[PDB]
């Protein structure tokens, strides 16, 4: 009922023209946005609503059955052209929002779709100029959240000196929020999976994020960060927190983020002997991009040791998880697109089935298709006591639509906190400093393969049984 | 390869002509019997193989495709007419077995299909004359195994003075052998269901045996025994033992039967305040037998307080099952045919879902439609943390064919032992003595109903949460 | 070194002249204070160091051997006479503080020994004038912390608007700091008491605080608060938190206080059916104060329903403590002085000792005669398997000296936090408002007795097995 | 009443004159034997009561105060001189037994104190002639119980063909029966030690039997057997069974020996890579026997590889003990005399005390100075969270007197069964056969030392944390 404003900062960027404008399209088309919602794209280059429409519609997946809606949404939008570090431009933007139907009373939601190098200014000029004194103000901030503990600490200190945690929404583009809630209901609403979610029963946890494509085109941007900062420090660590957290006092966002930050506090810094770093190389037998390696892109500087694959073993050192490995295995240009949580359970204490039993597994897959199944063992039909392994299933805006919708709803559970991000960077900072100090060479692996075999050796070493 | 002889004692009885002869039919037709297996019916009335064939074919459920095979089976059988308590008849029977291809070397398997009041004689004669000096000798003993602890004790003492436990096969017609193996593999090969199979997680165990029909025709025979001796003292108690047993040292029959008797040794005698007894009356509404009550059967003595339904709460007083109710609910002329094991689990400690979660259940239904499924809370598809109860499935000669096969293969695991039967009668003897001494009146319940509501009240009292 | 100042706000009060001045005297005498420490009393009435000495020496409990040291102590003291709500007086106090050896560089430690109704002013003035720009500033705040959730929230919001949690030290005079550390090392450094510290094994927790004396003289001050605010809302609740808290991420003060507030968050509001309130009356027989009841004290208003005894059952509704009662039993004019934690464990699952076993107990007695002992079953010497109950022991400035030392050392673990106090008041606020709205009459109990019998009945009802 | 006869078979042997006659002395003197108990020595050499008295009194340890009672005892005894394999002598012994006050009605208790090579004869004759038709008959059998599985099976089959298990009492001279009851009451009457008694908490179990002396003169008798048959196959294995057994259905002897044999059934055969064997050699620095080695004894055959020390790691492959080492360390000529059960517990999951905690231990020392104590971490008195290890104590005819009393009382709990002995020999037979086939050389260790260092290395390898 309350009027809302959606201010897309840096609306001329690729992220705005390809992923955010289509997302608010899909939210308004499905009737999920509040009825009184305005979309104010603000950027430097001078554009109009017609220009935004022309440059963004290809990604709208538009259909002729709903072109009428394609007008209404675009009658709800507006554009402001101004520099990111000019107070007059932000004054014009604030006046423009005020020059709307109940714009002063509206709840303002700033989606920062602009390079992080100018977050410091953009988050600053917002506070004095474009804030709302009646409705709430919320900023959505995109990664990179710095690159070290120090850089992230200074950026977070700036944003927290200006805004509060109730106004900061650090977004994770790879968080399903549907398999996350599936995890929470599975392990917290059920006594089947309650007592077994600890050291005594779980042997290892595997947290996977594989991509079948390399770093085509935008390989230079990936070079300065690496796969640990790109996927592992932020996403896989949040998945680890969700897997390993204790039951919160309630389903409140703060009560869940407290458990997650506690899990992060129980994790120590990463040692280089628990890390396998790999880099993908061209595949002579490939067809398309598979024949070109990471260093074959003309945008990647020569002799770059940036890892496109990482397998890292972590240990949550508390009463529930002491000694249980957490293998974060992420990679680009791998064989498949996969993102899942895998728990092997220990072998049953005392085998009366003649070593025919395999470790039970609980798999919560998020990509490509969501699923929740258990690999247990059932009696093989026949005349005999010989068990056989069976996979038993235990289980629609996509992940990104439901994440922008959380910022509207104020559900800040699935966004990383400031102390949470601080612990996340504390865990990985010494290892990253060592990596870009000594400059070790990552293991080369073929495009489309499963990654370096040293990763498999490391998982086997830490206690992972593969059939 | 070894030659076998199958001696059907009392082959003229209804049990042999309707259940045993068709079963050896289906075992030979399916190629499951050993190739050199002879069938020797033995009874009082002068009959021939042709007479047995005439009395047996309607229940054989044969087809024209295998009628030639029929001849083979009926070229394989033989008949002996002799009194059950005459040594000359048993000498003739032993000579007749000796007058077969390798009859002296054959393994002899006696199925005692004759009234229990004659057992004490027949077994004696079997030991005197018809035993085999080369191959093994095995007797299949049919229930009733006495009426109480004293009668069962004397019968078992006689049979054990003659034969050993390796030769005694006390058969349970209602035991699946298929879903029992599912139980054992599920709870002993899987770590998912291992740690949760105890006091801490399981709230109650419900062992059910319902029949939708009454005691038509043969109601007088049921009158002298009652539903406790009919279904509960023998079958449901074995199901209880299988559910509650510790993991055996191996899958050997003796190692499993030791756990069964150990479970029985820690069940106290049944108290009448944990027992609800009912008797079915006619559903006037109508149907067929539904309109005839238990006492409306002319063969049932007038003023009979025999219970056709019983709900009994037991407690396995040991480290794993202290305080966990075991509700044996058995009944005739109930609403449905059902035989299942139901484990409710405790409510999750700490409910963050606003009392929306329901107790998890593990259901192992043996008949009809064998199934193994868990009712647990899954995330309701949508937008919020809403748990909803969902039923997730975790899962061929019939039970009787696979039980006669056990005596051939020597798998004695699914047959009750002498000490196991002694404990089974020890548990129920005081209650049965009280019932047939005081003669309480069972609660009348409508034919086709769910039984007396006092059973539901008793389960609610002992800790059964019904939704 | 790092010169310190100890500012006793309200040094003319009874608390300063009887408990605070002797405590800092014993801390300086024992060589526990930092060498460069000044004690600056500040009050309204015009006094001097000689007057403070005259009013303080009888409570100093000094000896002629160390009298010279006493002189040294009084060489480090000074006095300032100024009103509590006068900015000029605080300017003079700050100037006097600066007029010391490195007074500007000194770490200032304010002990607020003045009535709570003045706190709102004093803290303000302390923030305006008497802050230190170089060293740290710490305030020690005495109870009462308000009368309910609203008053405590007001005072806490004021103090937190001025000071931060690193500067607020809310003192608990009844907390040992000695047996708390024994409790933490017992349940966190030992695997003997780790796994058993939960629902599965612990039947109930009893937290006791008894005083053998009544409310002599100062009965009017106790009238406006009651035993729930006096001892139960603040002290016994912190003992509950220490008993029930999860293992912290470290021994840091914040990591422990986080677990304590997490335990508080999962305790529901108190219901009047879980509360037994009592008032002590004259033990006629008596001898001294025992002959005078609570209402016989002339300063107590007539017809006062203030409870001098309370037995309250709480439930920590989380995974570790769901369903386990926590009986806080506190009282004045009871039979003995006692303050202990008592855990009964559950009965052993499966009794092979013919019901001769009693529930195991773990007792952590804080005063008098600090002890840790388990009551378990040991084999009675002789020829037989008959266990007998045996008490086995598992186990220096007093508590108050070690608490003032914490504020110097910065160990803020044993002081209540703002959110901790908020949850503590949230638990008890509805019950207290109901008590002072309906005005129920507490059960009268004899001076020197064990309390009302309804408390024993309530413990027996909730699951306390007293042998 | 129920007059008793105590038949010492082989009363002229050293075991009778040094251990048995003094034991029945101490049993009769203490008023522990039944009043009408007769002692009948039976041997080959022609002796009288006076000769037995002369060879017995020096070991009786008598005092002048009770010398009168002495004649009573020697007025109670009798002697029969007859060959061990002569039916006429046994008929004479039976007639002499009948030639006593109510000798025919007496309960006969035969203590076989004669070389094992004669057992097969003696028992036979005992069954033919000397049995009692009215009272019970009980034979006490002494180790060796064969040399391996085959010999023990032969002897046990013979004795079980003659006697039943209710009549066989296989004696263990090293079993306390006082600290065994302490074990059972400790771990079965207490919830403190119940849940923690498993894989999740116990790291290793150490069962020790050290002797400070070596084979003095009877090294020839020890040579044919070795320390595995002498102390480990029989005594330490029973200690293992008592430590590892599940809770019996009752304190009945059969219910306890069932759990013991069930524990034995889930122990695999011993592998030579889990065995360290040692032989003691003379110590130049010794004074008495310490300077003579095992091979320095003229009775020991030259080049004897008999192990006087053994450290063997076993694994009870069941639900409660899978993967938990059971280190049986036994030895002769070691540093001290000791026999204890030691349980180390696992390190606490999550150390908040900076690697200062040591593994908790539960020690049940049987000799010398019987004790039960736990080593756990207690808070070191002071100002600090640093724990220190502390030893907390949790705790009369000698063991042999209480064992002969058990045979009188019919308590067969602490004697090894036929199937128990069969499993015990099954575990150790392959290893002993390998030892006698390959003839490995044991590690030489100094007399009075702690044993070979390879034993310490083996324990460290299997998971024993020594501080």
């Amino acid at each position: 009922s309350d009027t809302h404003i959606f201010i897309i900062m840096g609306a001329s960027g690729d992220l705005a023209k390809k992923k955010i404008y289509p997302t608010i399209w899909w939210l308004f088309r499905d009737g999920l946005l509040p009825e009184n919602t305005f979309i104010v794209g603000y950027a430097r280059s001078r554009l109009t609503v017609a220009d935004i429409r022309k440059q963004s519609e290809p990604f709208f997946k538009a259909t002729p059955e709903e072109k009428l809606k394609l007008e209404d949404f675009f009658a709800r939008n507006s554009y402001v052209a101004g520099q990111y570090d000019d107070a007059a431009s932000y004054q014009r933007l604030n006046s423009h929002m005020n020059a709307l139907h109940l714009g002063s009373q509206a709840n303002r939601l700033f989606y920062l779709a602009l390079p992080p190098t100018v977050y410091e200014a953009v988050t600053k000029n917002i506070h004095e100029s474009c804030m709302s004194q009646i409705g709430w103000n919320r900023i959505i901030v995109e990664k990179p959240f710095g690159r070290d503990l120090q850089s992230s600490d200074r950026l977070s200190n700036h944003i927290s000196s200006l805004f509060r945690e109730d106004q900061i929404y650090r977004i994770d583009h790879y968080l399903g929020k549907e398999m996350v809630q599936n995890l929470m209901v599975l392990r917290f609403a059920n006594r089947i999976f309650g007592p077994i979610w600890n050291r005594d029963n779980i042997a290892c946890v595997i947290l996977t994020f594989k991509e079948p494509f390399g770093t085509e085109g935008r390989g230079g941007y990936f070079d300065e960060f690496g796969i640990i900062r790109d996927v592992m420090q932020n996403h896989l660590l949040q998945m680890l927190c969700l897997v390993a957290m204790e039951k919160p006092a309630s389903t409140n966002s703060d009560d869940v983020r407290d458990e997650k930050v506690k899990v992060l506090k129980c994790i120590s810094e990463v040692q280089a002997n628990n890390v396998v770093l790999g880099q993908y190389v061209g595949n002579p037998d490939g067809e398309g991009e598979a024949t070109k390696g990471y260093l074959d892109d003309p945008t990647v500087p020569r002799g770059s040791t940036t890892a496109t694959f990482a397998a890292v073993v972590l240990y949550v050192e508390n009463e529930r998880w002491d000694g249980v490995p957490f293998i974060l295995r992420c990679g680009k240009a791998l064989n498949e697109r996969k993102a899942e949580v895998r728990l092997q359970f220990h072998d049953v204490a005392g085998d009366i089935f003649h070593q025919q039993c395999k470790r039970n597994e609980l798999v919560i897959r998020v990509q490509p298709n969501e699923a929740v199944y258990t690999k247990m063992m059932t009696k093989k039909p026949g005349m005999f006591f010989n068990p056989e392994e069976s996979e038993l299933d235990l289980t629609l805006p996509d992940a990104y639509e439901r994440l922008i919708l959380d910022v509207f709803c104020g559900s800040q559970m699935h966004f990383v906190r400031s102390d949470e991000l601080r612990e996340a960077w504390r865990i990985f900072t010494p290892l990253l400093h060592q990596i870009e100090l000594e400059k070790p060479k990552p293991i080369p692996y073929i495009y489309g393969s499963r990654g370096p075999t040293e990763a498999d050796e490391l998982m086997k070493r830490v206690g992972f049984q593969y059939e």
